[PDB]
């Protein structure tokens, strides 16, 4: 059946904004997981999870007769595709269970692991998600071998359908580096927002660079993919060391054995794939990823065995019985047990990118101090371990359960309690009149509240206007910030809170992150009152002020918009469309179609474009609140043309006399040629539509002003 | 950036029915169009057209300086896309303005007439859809012509991106037949559901059949085509002679000049497409299809001079300007206007697909008593262009306005009026009380209900409960609908109702259509008593009793359910795989994939399966309400394979065991296999989950028994 996409593959795709409706939501539209989470019996869980990590099923033998590694790889998995460019992937939203990560190659078997957690899932409904239970099951695993977490937080809400995320070009699975869509250039420089080496892998590729078995050059992709996921050397040691003291890998004959991944089965495989035609297909026959390594001698027992043999025998490259590249203790006696023949045992192996850890030489530091110290070790590990699987859940207010940490982590961006009593709705008028008689413009007032809240992306929620972060570096001097008109802002709203705070008695106060949101409400007011509309933007208070000392400034460095086409913003040139751009922002920012486009279409007349630009600021009556910018896009006695400088850039000139009416970029234009696109465009730029237009303003306004705060869920 | 539909081209596609969501939709939740345009001043709307329709734009000039023939074509194109086979396309959602229509080569320079109407348009706002617009431009043109029409219905509303349709499978626009996805076969057989003989075409070349120029085989195309869209000889040939009085076709220049159409072109065109370097690009030099016929000497009036020329010349085979096959009269004079130099004239020309109302001897006939008849011809084409722009708009009361027709059409599959008192709540449960005390089963009841009321589609809103066809022919022998014991189940209903409505009091009786509907709530309601549940199924009165003559046996044959997976039916061997046509069928029915997914597994336990077949009945209690359907399908201890007699039924075994535990179909178990179907059947296998799964199932059946009841809307 040829599609669109087929006809017009080039073409905008908005469907990425309208994923996740009601209508693919299986649950009732009040329904709220964390009221359910809040009263499941989480200790009782946690004794089903233990005991079924003993429990085999013939149909996946344990290995070892214990679950345990096998559950943290896949926990591991769960949280390991998170990339810190756009905050997509990780744990948060159970992916795990959808297209394509039910079946990349890297998570082979994991369909097995999710299976014989089934009767568990099924015994606690609605109460547990699937997104929690992956993540709890590793910890119960960690648990019930000996290991002592950092904590767990429940609250991940499940999803229902694929999130549309871009994992790559190519189009064979795990294709080597250099080809036609190769995801690398330069020396060695992987594209964002990738932070994988190769097509459905997690990060690296277990025999080294292409498959290059050099433990130094493993080491720099390490490195890098780790970066990318938010992590350091220290963390990246603890949790690769870590993971590595459990379990053991899969390869027990040629990978030709191994058949159609899930989502390629036969329909009477009933969900799962990779069905192996070596020997009994399980078990002691298990393929995986066909390396055959088992790091430990206990590999079911937290120790500090990886280290004691990484750094006490001497290694040699040997192959599986799969024929991938591996390393061997030849020098060892047969001191690691076999998973299912009690008589046999094994010489110690190790991954290429294992032995990373020690011939890296930065590496090689923390490996050591690991070594000597492994109390050291299991902290760093049970907090990397956390960090990893809650990355992506947003603010703290969002955790769930009675194991949350007490402790408060910088990687939270964390936010200050707020011990005092708030303003009310009386104050928050006068406050707004304050602002307003300062002399600060409505252009100045939204720029500033767009800036603060903008900032947010739902796919690992963090960002947004609490804390104040706009103040402190690096936010203050990002160039779409427009940093020495928002210093003079901020200053002129620093003195009104100044003010306020010390006329009051009983300890009410307002933070600067609050007085920035309600000052931004105030200028959408009085655009609104400029064209002679009397309405009250919403506003809730309870946001704090977070410090620079409570602020990490290299973690901040992914949420610089340098594409913000609500602003018409665009840091340089880039390969990806500015109009594509625009749509993923909408998406980050959780926005429909509609309201991306009424939302775009009011900060362009309210003066929000960076440097103050003309381009889309289709009205005369600039700081109104109007629907200008769509009555004058759509009308034909308009014609436009790419301007002979700037391909990007349009000249609107009157279609009879040829004089100049306005400029634009393809963000603003996209709006008139976009089939779906103009039809909004048309329902808010007809005559009917004034009071629609500001009424959906200000609802979406007030939507992208509330993004981050989760402290009123 | 690769996508799952590129790993996996064949994965069942579940966003078909998550299109149309609430987050697509710029209006708010409860806006209502029929209480919007029921306050348009539909009179003033249409004094603006008939003003627009002799005020030329110079970006489009008018031909003759009167739009009308372009407005006429416009609308015709809109309503043309209709297939009797699955109801879908037609004019009553204005899929036009969208991809693809938007950019079919058929609707070449329909994007300007488009243009032309958005000031109109943008004037009325909301209380006009674009819908109903294109529709209403199309009479109000003939009515400004000189042609009285037979009416309007206002009422459809406008969606808001891409209907998913099945318009073929070729991948060269307009390809001619017989290549690699050749929508022909055999004796010139089209492939269901398709309706017309090339991609991008409304109905057949123009030129002939692929383009040979013979009027004997292309009236063989016209003919089954226009069946394919519920068209008889009579009203095909009263269409294309009637549309055919009026304007023009556009080839003025080869084909070579005209450049992207509207979803290729550039952002600076802004939505308009098929630019061209012809000369001037418009007006005198326009390039539309590529001939250049003008049909009658008075293209802006109303005439009886298609039929004049078409029988008072002799034909020669000629080229168009751009090489395209076309017809000039032997020997005439220049006797046709020019559209734009009134100093030139032409003589007539035709159509090959003009000239087959002439040379095919079924036509021959009908256009000669027209040509004789000229009072016929023109109440026959009154008839039919409403029959054309009204066919999926599907029952009266769906009608809105001051224009609509009192007359009833057997096309309409007419209701009677309903003239007597309803039965009340208090008479309900007294006939479903007597319908559990007859013995009927909660199979025949849910079987007989389901089999009344699933023949419903959205796509162009025929079918349904309401009527009480499935007494009739041809329903009442259809195989889905197993005949015989359809037979004893209405005889026992009949007597039911005979009994009560003689004991009625003024006029109050129950129709046999509302009982067939209340007889298998009944059903349902005993099936959740047996489960130990107490529920009562909501049921509305109101429905009435259609008679044999006021069902089209005809007509109402593209209604079989040759597929059914709700009753696991399939009436032969298809190309598709049978889970393909569930989803089909649900799309139809309205239902999102929770829905199928509750109906489907709730019907299987309470005895829905033609047949009695076994097939997915997942339950040890049969005809109870129960969610076993999942609990069983999800049970790991269960393992399934294809069997040896048919690769499409599957067993399902003890695994431990071998023994035989259930059957099933495709349709049964992909909702074990497909990831998001499986995820929903899930939250209904949950130990959480009876109460929801009843709740779920009874809200689903309720719609389902709703879905023809516009008299409630
Ligand atoms: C450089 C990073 C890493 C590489 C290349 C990697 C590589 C792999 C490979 C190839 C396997 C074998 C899969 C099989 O054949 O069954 C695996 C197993 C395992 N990985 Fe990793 N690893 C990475 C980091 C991690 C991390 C961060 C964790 C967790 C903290 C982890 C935990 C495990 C566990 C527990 C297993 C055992 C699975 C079982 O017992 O079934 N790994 N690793
Ligand atoms: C066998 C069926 C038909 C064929 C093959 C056919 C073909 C065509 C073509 C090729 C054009 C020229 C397009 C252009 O170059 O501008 C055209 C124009 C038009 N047809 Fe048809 N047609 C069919 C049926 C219809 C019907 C059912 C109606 C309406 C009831 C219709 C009314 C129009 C009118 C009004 C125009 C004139 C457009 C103008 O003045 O711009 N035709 N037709
Ligand atoms: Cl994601
Ligand atoms: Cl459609
Ligand atoms: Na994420
Ligand atoms: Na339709």
């Amino acid at each position: 059946g040829t599609s669109n996409r087929d006809w017009w593959p080039n073409q905008l795709d908005l469907s990425i904004l309208h994923r996740h409706s009601s209508l693919s939501d299986p649950m009732g539209k009040d329904f709220n997981y964390a009221q359910a989470f809040e009263k499941l019996d989480l200790a009782a869980v946690k004794r089903d999870l233990h005991a079924l990590m003993t429990t085999s099923q013939d149909w996946w033998p344990a290995d070892f007769g214990h679950y345990g590694g096998l559950f943290i790889r896949m926990a591991w998995h769960s949280a390991g595709t998170y990339r810190t460019a756009d905050g997509r992937g990780g744990a948060g939203e159970g992916q795990q269970r959808f297209a394509p990560l039910n079946s990349w190659p890297d998570n082979a078997n994991l369909d097995k692991a999710r299976r014989l957690l089934w009767p568990i899932k099924q015994k606690y409904g609605r109460a547990i998600s699937w997104a929690d239970l992956l993540i709890l099951t590793g910890n119960v695993a960690l648990e019930s071998m000996g290991f002592k977490t950092f904590g767990f937080a429940g609250g991940r809400a499940d999803t229902w359908e694929p999130e549309d995320v871009y994992w790559g070009s190519e189009k064979i699975w795990l294709e080597l580096s250099g080809g036609p869509n190769s995801r690398y250039s330069g020396d060695r420089q992987l594209e964002n927002p990738l932070a994988a080496v190769q097509m459905g892998l997690i990060y690296v590729n277990p025999e080294g660079p292409d498959g290059n078995p050099d433990p130094v050059a493993a080491a720099r992709d390490i490195r890098d993919t780790f970066a990318r996921m938010a992590m350091n050397d220290e963390e990246t040691v603890a949790l690769i060391a870590g993971g590595h003291t459990f379990g053991k890998t899969h390869g027990a004959g040629p990978d030709s054995n191994v058949g159609a991944e899930p989502e390629a089965a036969g329909i009477e495989a009933q969900g799962l794939g990779w069905k192996s035609a070596y020997r009994t297909g399980k078990g002691a026959d298990a393929i995986t990823s066909g390396l055959e390594v088992t790091w430990t001698t206990t590999p079911t027992q937290w120790s500090h065995n990886f280290f004691e043999n990484l750094f006490g025998y001497e290694w040699e490259l040997t192959k599986s019985p799969a024929g991938a590249h591996q390393w061997v203790a030849k020098g060892a006696d047969a001191v690691i047990p076999d998973a299912f023949d009690p008589s046999k045992k094994h010489r110690p192996t190790m991954l290429t990118t294992d032995l990373s850890l020690r011939f890296d030489p930065a590496y090689e530091k923390i490996s050591r101090r690991f070594h000597e110290n492994p109390e050291q070790f299991a902290d760093a590990f049970a907090r990397a371990w956390f960090k990893l699987t809650h990355r992506d859940m947003g603010p703290r207010a969002r955790y769930l359960g009675p194991e949350v940490p007490a402790e408060v982590l910088l990687w939270q961006d964390p936010i200050p309690a707020v011990d005092h009593p708030l303003i009310d709705a009386a104050d928050a008028a006068e406050l707004k009149a304050k602002v307003l008689a300062s002399g600060l413009t409505v252009s100045q007032l939204v720029s500033t509240a767009w800036a603060a809240a903008s900032t947010f992306r739902g796919s690992d929620k963090r960002g947004g206007a609490n804390g104040a972060r706009i103040r402190l570096a690096p936010q203050k001097d990002w160039e779409a910030n427009q940093p020495e008109q928002l210093a003079a802002v901020l200053e002129t709203l620093e003195a009104i809170r100044t003010a306020f705070n010390g006329a009051q008695r009983g300890g009410k106060q307002v933070s600067l992150a609050d007085l920035i949101v309600l000052a931004g409400c105030a200028g959408v007011e009085q655009a609104a009152k400029n064209a002679g509309h009397a309405v009250t933007v919403p506003f809730a208070p309870g946001r704090a002020d977070a410090s620079q000392e409570q602020t990490d400034v290299e973690s901040m460095a992914v949420l610089e918009p340098v594409a913000d086409g609500f602003r018409n913003y665009l840091k340089g040139k880039y390969r990806v469309p500015a109009e594509v751009l625009l749509v993923d922002k909408a998406q980050l920012l959780t926005l429909s179609a509609p309201e991306m486009t009424v939302l775009l279409g009011g900060l362009r007349v309210l003066g929000a474009n960076v440097g103050q630009s003309r381009h889309g600021v289709f009205t005369a009556r600039e700081q109104a609140l109007t629907n200008d910018f769509f009555v004058n896009l759509l009308d034909m006695g308009t014609e436009w043309k790419p301007t002979a400088a700037d391909a990007d850039v349009f000249e609107g000139r009157d279609r009879a006399t040829g004089e100049l009416k306005w400029t634009g970029t393809r963000v603003d234009l996209v709006f008139g040629s976009h089939s779906q696109l103009r039809a909004l465009a048309e329902v808010y730029g007809s005559a009917d539509a004034q009071e629609k237009f500001v009424r959906d303003f200000v609802a979406v306004w007030n939507k992208v002003m509330n993004l981050d705060r989760f402290d009123l869920a």
